[PDB]
């Protein structure tokens, strides 16, 4: 198990534009394309992203270059932040997929409410971190795939993904 056949089983694989859990076009293996109710805005990021008129279809290998991408941009983006940077560099390389995991979904908008449960986590308070992660928006609203984050944090194996 690592970063990329997590976010895999966390996100799925379509190849075709979708709406995600929150009602955004979406393609390939979770890449948000735009909040935007516009389908032909959509399609217009995917052709940026792509670099060809794709019409809403790509490939596996194209599905699989913007999830390289989009990984290597949510831990860039981690390492980048006052914030997050010293959590994330007091965590075990398991414990760092989770957080790269939740940043991949929610980005640092998403992640900025999570004061209380950075600190416990870079405390390694990992029960109390745990209870603390449940109380959001983000559990509620998916809570399969945060319990399974949240047991790799409370954890630091990969029980949750087998
Ligand atoms: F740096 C970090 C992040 F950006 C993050 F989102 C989470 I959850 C973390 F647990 C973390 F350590």
């Amino acid at each position: 198990m690592n970063i990329f056949e997590m976010l895999r089983i966390d996100e799925g694989l379509r190849l075709k534009i979708y709406k995600d859990t929150e009602g955004y076009y979406t393609i390939g293996i979770g890449h948000l394309l735009t909040k935007s109710p516009s389908l032909n805005a959509a399609k217009s990021e995917l052709d940026k992203a792509i670099g060809r008129n794709t019409n809403g279809v790509i490939t596996k290998d194209e599905a699989e270059k913007l999830f390289n991408q989009d990984v290597d941009a949510a831990v860039r983006g981690i390492l980048r932040n006052a914030k997050l940077k010293p959590v994330y560099d007091s965590l075990d390389a398991v414990r760092r997929a989770a957080a790269i995991n939740m940043v991949f979904q929610m980005g640092e908008t998403g992640v900025a409410g999570f004061t209380n449960s950075l600190r416990m986590l870079q405390q390694k308070r990992w029960d109390e971190a745990a209870v603390n992660l449940a109380k959001s928006r983000w559990y509620n609203q998916t809570p399969n795939r945060a319990k399974r984050v949240i047991t790799t944090f409370r954890t630091g194996t990969w029980d949750a993904y087998k």
